[PDB]
């Protein structure tokens, strides 16, 4: 177990804003993105195509408790939540990440939006890769994948055990 | 090889105006509606969810051509088009019927609008089912059926090798 | 004030279903429609321009109350309300017509809907107009009347001051 | 007439990318939207409420050409587009700015993406404001400013002769 670190190498702190960015691409960061048309919550999880959108805003918080540490650690679960003050739709959810676990859930479950903090759908690791403060991030449904989604094949998160479709990340401290 | 009978028990005319109607429903016609978000084309095939709708009109004709009757009849390859002054979108695209064989063409294939005349993709076959003047629709991709759509559930229409799914329907004369 | 005739001059039953027809149109019925984009609650009220497209059914009930009598008649203070077993957006609104009175409210105020049974601006009359079994709706806003709308210019529904954008009507009994 | 200065006390260079981003705000960059619903073309320019999001980049280019210098010089004609490799509708037009002038324009008109390179409509100039680096953008319909736009309110562009609604902009060099 490490402290996992920023884009600038500095200790992500828990409760601190960061962009989820993928690695080795010319895309921004995660932002949430319907995955279904109607209804369209609960909302998936999206690389942007665009290149200079950071994406939107998360923190990490460590669930169950860690009571003692400012930092977050590899190896250990914690929930991801986007950070955002306007949020038009979906608002009986909340803004947690969590594995679809409904009954209409892909084989391959998509990350969506709106998971309860204490769930086990809810919880993720972060672990190193290979890379400068490259990192992948696991739950108890697989790893974190993308296969090409609805919007112009943007990568869409999912949960996988086909290593070949793992993303890559670093954490941007928003500035 | 039979004519093809309307709801009404009156042969179905070539390049006359029929409405799409599964048999055995609470459910409207069949309707062009998006399958994917971006891009939108080329449209699916939903049968609508509301009581009172009809579905959007279609007209049959022979193909390969079938010159000297007025009657559409069994086991025949036609092409089905959408009959509508109003288009708005997909406009570089035809509103003939075809079995989606691009390269992200699903294991069980959408049926989309847009096919060309002479592919084979475009032909369908209508044949005989039990009740009265209801029939199902063939392609060389397998029986047209229905899956869950992104409307709410709504059918879906795709080509499919299972029984179960497979679509039974009526031919309502636009009046 | 005299009863109410449906398009096929049989009177209009209190709590019955009818489509709202356009007369001397191309068009098919009045249905809910989104007049914003976001938020898109709550929906404004479009003639469709689809021809065999009957509308969404409503039913009219009488308010304030008037007991002992089945039958709407002119001039008299109803509730017009759709009737939908599906209705997948705009679910805190209810289903009755009311004319806009928000803040953001156009000059010639747009025919929403989600309005309050006793509010008056839920209050809508029946009037005659010329033509067979033809009407015109009122409430204190104005008349009812359409502009061009936001899809394809379809009629939009609003309350208007001005004689030549007043809507005339005839209702057609759901069969 | 002096040189434009971007946000770093930078001159603003030809061909080069700003970001063009509201002054003394919380939201974001200026950034394609749809101002209708049905054609959604041509799209309008919105201020994205969201704000980390630094807007879609855009070049400046003199119109009528001046040719002998690298940089934008204030009260001289210029064209704006939007740069973008990505750009998935309204393929038909082009990424210039423009005042709409079609037979649908709002008596204080939405500025557009699609102008001709020589159309009048198509000419903006950029003014020095107060405040360091911040500007206003003008054409011959009048000044450019903002009105609630339909996404959630956010400020849509439009050429207006009201004051009180100018946009005053930084330009934010892509880095
Ligand atoms: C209704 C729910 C909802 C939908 C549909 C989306 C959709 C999207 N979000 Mg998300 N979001 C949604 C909720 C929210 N988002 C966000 C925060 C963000 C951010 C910060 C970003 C996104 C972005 C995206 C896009 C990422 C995909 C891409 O690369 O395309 C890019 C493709 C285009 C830019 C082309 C135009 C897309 C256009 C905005 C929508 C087009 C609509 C279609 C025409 C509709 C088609 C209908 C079909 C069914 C017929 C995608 C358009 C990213 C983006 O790229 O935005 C520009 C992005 O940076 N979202 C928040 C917090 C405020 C939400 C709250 O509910
Ligand atoms: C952009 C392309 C396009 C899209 C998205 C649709 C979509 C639809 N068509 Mg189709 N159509 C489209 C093209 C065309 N249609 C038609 C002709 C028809 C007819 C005649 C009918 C349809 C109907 C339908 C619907 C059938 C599903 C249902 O049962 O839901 C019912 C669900 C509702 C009524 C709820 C509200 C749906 C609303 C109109 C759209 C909601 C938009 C979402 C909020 C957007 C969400 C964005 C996501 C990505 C975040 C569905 C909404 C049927 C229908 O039911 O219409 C009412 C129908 O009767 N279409 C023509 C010829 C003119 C088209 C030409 O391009
Ligand atoms: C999200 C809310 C909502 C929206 C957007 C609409 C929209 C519409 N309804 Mg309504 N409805 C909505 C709620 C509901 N409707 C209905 C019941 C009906 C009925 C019965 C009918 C409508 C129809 C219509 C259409 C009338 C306009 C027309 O003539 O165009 C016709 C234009 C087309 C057919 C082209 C394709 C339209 C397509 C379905 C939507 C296209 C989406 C755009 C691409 C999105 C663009 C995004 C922009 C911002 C970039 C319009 C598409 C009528 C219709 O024509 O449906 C086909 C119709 O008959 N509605 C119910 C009860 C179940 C609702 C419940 O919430
Ligand atoms: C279909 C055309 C089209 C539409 C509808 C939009 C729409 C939008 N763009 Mg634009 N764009 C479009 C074309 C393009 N955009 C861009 C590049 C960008 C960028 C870089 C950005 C935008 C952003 C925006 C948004 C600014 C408003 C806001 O503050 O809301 C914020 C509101 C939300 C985030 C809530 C969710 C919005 C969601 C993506 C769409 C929701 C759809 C509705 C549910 C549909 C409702 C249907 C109605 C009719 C019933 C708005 C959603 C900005 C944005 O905020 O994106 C996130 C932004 O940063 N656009 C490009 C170049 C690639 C385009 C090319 O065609």
């Amino acid at each position: 177990r490490e402290q996992v670190k920023d884009s600038n190498g500095n200790p992500v702190k828990r409760g601190a804003k960061y962009f989820i960015q993928p690695a080795k691409s010319n895309g921004g960061g995660l932002v949430p993105a319907a995955i279904n048309i109607l209804p369209f919550c609960p909302l998936g999880i999206t690389q942007t195509l665009l290149p200079y959108q950071p994406g939107l805003p998360v923190s990490f918080g460590y669930e169950p408790v860690i009571v003692g540490t400012d930092y977050i650690y590899t190896s250990t679960t914690i929930n991801i939540e986007f950070r955002s003050e306007i949020w038009p739709v979906c608002n009986e959810l909340s803004k947690l990440w969590a594995v679809d676990v409904s009954s209409s859930a892909a084989k391959e479950p998509a990350i969506i939006i709106g998971g309860e903090r204490t769930a086990p759908n809810s919880l993720f690791k972060i672990e190193e890769a290979t890379g400068a403060h490259t990192y992948k991030l696991t739950t108890s449904s697989g790893t974190v994948g993308t296969i090409p989604g609805p919007w112009l094949g943007a990568p869409q998160l999912i949960a996988t055990n086909d290593d070949a479709k793992t993303l890559f990340v670093k954490f941007v401290k928003v500035d």
